[PDB]
């Protein structure tokens, strides 16, 4: 149930390997962490969300961001699987580095990208990913997602050594 | 099944009883057609969408528009329930009735405007609507979504007398 969905923090894994983490802190806020990828190190905390229980078994969390993208992702929980859909600027596929980083500390930089660099066309990834790490960590935890990802961590995550 | 979603003309009702027309035309591409709202009269052919089952019972429709508007619909037919997140730039809330056209005839409207007026903050709606009424006709159906809303017309879709 949504109380169940609440609090869920996953490991998600594309075909191509990439591993992205997120921690549903409550019903409301994601925090986010990637691994891997065009934007492996990036890491946000306290991200306005809307979520919502579609049917049973199937949430949906979406969300803008500070540098224009836009995401909606549904969690099939039961099934071990989500599919997402990401909505990128131009900018943010040309110039994924700048968005690298602890975006909490950088939003005037997010901004000024945004408003420096084009738009368009956009650059839009829908995939489906396997869920292959989830615990539920409770709500609010603020421990879960708190630093950038480093070398081997989602091994980490996995083993809960942490 | 997804045979059965793809040809699905549909009219779902928000609360506040507003209208919005859609037609699954075939695997990749949607046609809509507004009736009521911000942006009633808009209306859009030959739209490329990303379409999924997520599960048995649910469908999730996606796609990025000329005027930067982001969108993500999940279809719950069994239920007679969609969900949708729209991102819109600033400037199509501030300006909607630029939006309000056949959009394949005015695509350099759409993107003269996206550069000329501001696009954040985002206004960003996600919103339930009820599956109000269902129809499917078939793939690649031209006639579906032909033409502009009127008044009546949504009494008319469902009548059948079109």
């Amino acid at each position: 149930g949504m109380e169940n969905f609440i609090g869920s923090h996953m490991i998600y894994t594309y075909e191509n390997g990439w591993e992205y983490e997120i921690y549903i802190k409550n019903d409301h806020t994601i925090d986010y962490r990637i691994h891997s990828g065009m934007v492996a190190g990036r890491w946000v905390r306290d991200q306005e969300v809307n979520i919502v229980k579609l049917t049973e078994g199937v949430y949906k969390v979406s969300w803008t961001e500070p540098t224009g993208t836009d995401v909606s992702l549904n969690f099939m929980p039961n099934e071990k699987r989500m599919h997402g859909i990401i909505f990128f600027p131009k900018w943010v596929h040309e110039h994924p580095e700048i968005t690298v980083c602890y975006q909490n500390d950088h939003i005037d930089l997010m901004k000024e990208s945004r408003e420096k660099y084009e738009t368009y066309p956009k650059y839009v990834v829908p995939e489906f990913a396997e869920i292959t790490f989830l615990k539920n960590e409770g709500v609010d935890n603020e421990e879960v997602i708190s630093y950038a990802p480093y070398e081997g961590m989602t091994d980490d995550i996995r083993a809960g050594r942490l």
